[PDB]
């Protein structure tokens, strides 16, 4: 099997005039010799703009790794679809994005791990994984300071090699500056994640004034805080907009550029907080206040440096005017919009129409969303803890809300144990993860172990009562194919008790997944989903890995992220504008259709360039309107008809679809007839294939 395996670039994006090298990795599976050619197409949206073929031979079972040079044409901001063909060996694609500034496209990564044990190399090979496979242009990274108010640690004049972050992992400057080397390898940039506001705990000795701070109420007597549970370590929040906290924070984000090498600074907040005051007992409304320390850091940073003076600040909450909202996206020199979306943008629609306000209010600067897929779904494979090997423990049903025949009570003692015969269907990483409840006053622990191996004691937390469950207690490990054993054991030195209801493989549902990413793309945005050693962000603690692609999803990625690449110029360029105002239509004969991403339907959305007329098709049959939980597969449709009515106004030389679904994401030519009806002027063809998203341009001229 296979063919061709891979097909990517050595870098992320390219400047206009770079060679670019693009690199095809083949395998002759047939049991046969093999002679011919694979030839290389790249395409500008509907216009081939390169061909060329070499000739390749391979003796059965052998591999080898093509090189096909190009030159990045010379207009800046373009993006390019790449073909493959080898005839019975098979095809491949992927996409090239051509332009000088990733914060026009950015497609955000991530990386929250600075292991000391991570060779230059196994840091190399995880930036590489998700520039090659993704294109991802610039990387947040996430927890890698020492403190909120002092980032980076030194012992006198000399930096520290290691230091511990504020959950006491230990973070690795010798890593972190080896990813860093990475990501500018592949032309990427990094980005320091740094709060607007925060301090940690026993400030003072830093030469930090209480009196910059902001408090709950008017004597200054709680200030604005973030407890982590042990009673000893908090942020403490400051005043955006006091000189002295601006002056030693941006000093702050200053360092970190010229001592780490980061390329800007990824601002973020806790969100909404009322009835604010600052240390005099001045009532201030915090929502207009990040703007004035956001234009200050952009001002310093661009002195200090143009070339790494990128910064982003996180709206969080986002939805239609929400707080900070408008004031943000409105009046802050922000190179591009950054939301972290939660509960009140629910609906496709809703999301559609936040990503719109945004994208106006900013003058069509690049949107980007944190929205943490399947968030409170326990997705995957379920084990029932019932019908697994228990030891000196046993089942019972006599609190509401498990699943299955019931849950394992009673698991509080030395020598207790539960034994789960797991399959795992391809080698990879599992996300195993347990649905329980603990209601004995405080954290209870178990220890884990693998296949007989002991990997780690496992927390499980306190809850409101024996009635309710969670599963936020998960460990992720790396399997071989086939069968495995996965056990829970009371040992000395545990403590407490649980009900175990079951073992889930923590697995992003690909189809959910798919629906979410083509809405924000077509509604005009990329979401910030992919980091580390390929994990997808399952939740705001971004080294959380409580969920896991397997590879049916990341391939569907790969597809995703070259279909957004190659026509980025028509999803998010200056001049793509919604078609909302009119009264425009579109009829699907057999199925049912909205413009409104409702239930159980196919969904259109119109929008516009000079150039094109553009519909995008999602299809949410057999699905509600929720983006964010698990869904179906939907109702794949063959043949479809369909017709778009326009305006008195157009004409239309061509029709073209591209759907990461078919071929890779290569565009198809359309035949179609044009005319007019009662309901207006009208074009019409037949669909080959919806199955997540099409995209259908049409060309205006
Ligand atoms: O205690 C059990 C708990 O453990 C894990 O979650 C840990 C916590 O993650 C989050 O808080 C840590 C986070 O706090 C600040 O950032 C908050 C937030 O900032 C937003 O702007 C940004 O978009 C987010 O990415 C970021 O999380 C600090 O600035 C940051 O340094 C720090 O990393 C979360 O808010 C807390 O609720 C969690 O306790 C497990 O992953 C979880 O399942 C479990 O419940
Ligand atoms: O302060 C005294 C102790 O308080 C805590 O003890 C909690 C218990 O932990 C385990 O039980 C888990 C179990 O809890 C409930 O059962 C409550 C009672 O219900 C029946 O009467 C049962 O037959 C009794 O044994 C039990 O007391 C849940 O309903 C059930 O689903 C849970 O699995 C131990 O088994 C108990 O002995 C503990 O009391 C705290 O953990 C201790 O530190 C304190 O000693
Ligand atoms: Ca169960
Ligand atoms: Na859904």
């Amino acid at each position: 099997s296979g063919g061709i395996e891979r097909v990517f670039t050595d870098k992320a994006r390219y400047n206009p005039g770079d060679a670019v090298s693009i690199r095809v990795q083949a395998k002759n599976g047939t049991g046969s010799s093999w002679s011919g050619a694979a030839r290389l197409e790249i395409f500008h949206l509907e216009n081939s703009v390169y061909t060329s073929s070499q000739s390749l031979s391979l003796t059965n079972g052998q591999s080898t790794t093509l090189t096909f040079t190009w030159t990045a044409p010379s207009t800046d901001f373009r993006g390019y679809f790449v073909r493959i063909d080898a005839g019975t060996l098979g095809q491949g694609a992927t996409a090239i994005d051509v332009s000088s500034d990733f914060t026009k496209y950015p497609r955000y990564g991530y990386i929250s791990e600075f292991e000391s044990g991570e060779t230059a190399l196994e840091s190399k090979a995880k930036v590489d994984q998700l520039a090659q496979d993704y294109h991802i242009n610039a990387w947040q990274f996430y927890d890698w300071m020492w403190r909120h108010d002092k980032m980076i640690k030194r012992t006198g004049g000399s930096i520290d090699s290691t230091w511990l972050d504020l959950f006491n992992r230990e973070i690795s400057w010798s890593t972190l500056q080896n990813q860093i080397d990475a990501v500018h390898d592949v032309n990427g940039k990094a980005m320091a994640y740094a709060m607007i506001y925060a301090s940690r705990e026993n400030y003072s000795p830093l030469g930090i004034s209480p009196t910059w701070g902001i408090y709950e109420d008017s004597s200054h007597t709680n200030q604005f805080d973030v407890d982590f549970g042990d009673g000893s370590t908090y942020l403490y929040m400051f005043d955006p907009q006091n000189p002295n906290w601006q002056n030693y924070i941006h000093a702050e984000y200053i360092d970190s550029i010229n001592t780490a090498g980061f390329d800007g600074i990824h601002v973020a907040q806790m969100g909404q907080r009322s009835n604010v005051y600052d240390y005099n007992g001045n009532s201030i409304d915090l929502s207009t206040r990040f703007s004035p320390f956001l234009d200050q850091a952009k001002s310093v940073l661009s002195a200090n440096n143009p070339a790494r003076d990128n910064l982003t600040y996180n709206i969080v909450d986002g939805t239609v005017n929400g707080w900070a909202v408008n004031d943000v996206s409105k009046n802050a020199d922000l190179d591009f919009l950054y939301s972290e979306i939660w509960y009140l943008s629910d609906s496709y629609n809703q999301l559609k129409n936040y990503i719109e306000q945004l994208r106006a209010n900013g003058g069509n600067k690049a949107v980007v969303l944190a929205a943490y897929m399947n968030y409170a779904d326990n997705a995957g494979t379920r084990y029932e803890a019932e019908s697994a090997s228990m030891t000196n423990v046993s089942t019972n049903t006599n609190h509401a809300g498990y699943t299955g025949s019931g849950f394992v009570d009673q698991f509080a003692s030395t020598g207790d144990k539960v034994s789960f015969a797991i399959n795992a269907p391809e080698a990879g990483d599992y996300s195993l993860v347990f649905r329980y409840g603990n209601n004995t006053g405080a954290n209870s622990t178990l220890n884990l172990y693998v296949d007989g191996n002991f990997v780690q004691k496992l927390y499980f937390f306190n809850q409101s009562s024996w009635g309710t469950w969670k599963h936020d207690a998960w460990y992720q490990v790396p399997l071989t194919q086939g069968a495995h054993t996965v056990e829970l054991r009371y040992e000395s030195g545990n403590v407490g008790a649980v009900n175990l209801d079951s073992l889930t493989l923590g697995t992003f549902d690909e189809h959910s997944v798919r629906l979410a990413d083509a809405m924000m793309s077509a509604s005009g945005a990329t979401h910030i989903e992919l980091g580390d050693d390929n994990q997808m962000l399952p939740h705001e603690y971004y080294p959380n890995r409580s969920k896991t692609m397997r590879s049916s999803l990341k391939n569907a990625m790969k597809d995703h992220y070259n279909f957004i690449t190659a026509y980025e110029n028509l999803l998010f360029d200056s001049d793509v504008v919604p078609n909302d105002t009119g009264s425009q239509f579109v009829n699907l004969t057999g199925v049912s259709a909205s413009g409104d991403g409702s239930a159980n339907t196919v969904w259109y959305i119109n929008k516009r360039t000079s150039d094109y007329n553009i519909v995008h098709l999602i299809n949410l049959l057999g699905n509600d309107n929720q983006w964010r939980n698990t869904a179906s597969q939907p109702s794949f449709q063959t043949n479809l008809p369909a017709k778009i009515y326009i305006g008195a106004d157009e004409t239309i030389s061509d029709v073209y679809l591209a759907s990461p679904d078919l071929s890779g994401g290569e565009t198809q030519e359309l035949a179609f007839t044009s005319g007019t009806d009662a309901g207006g002027k009208y074009v019409s063809f037949t669909v080959p294939e919806l199955k997540y998203w099409n995209m259908i341009y049409m060309l205006e001229h």
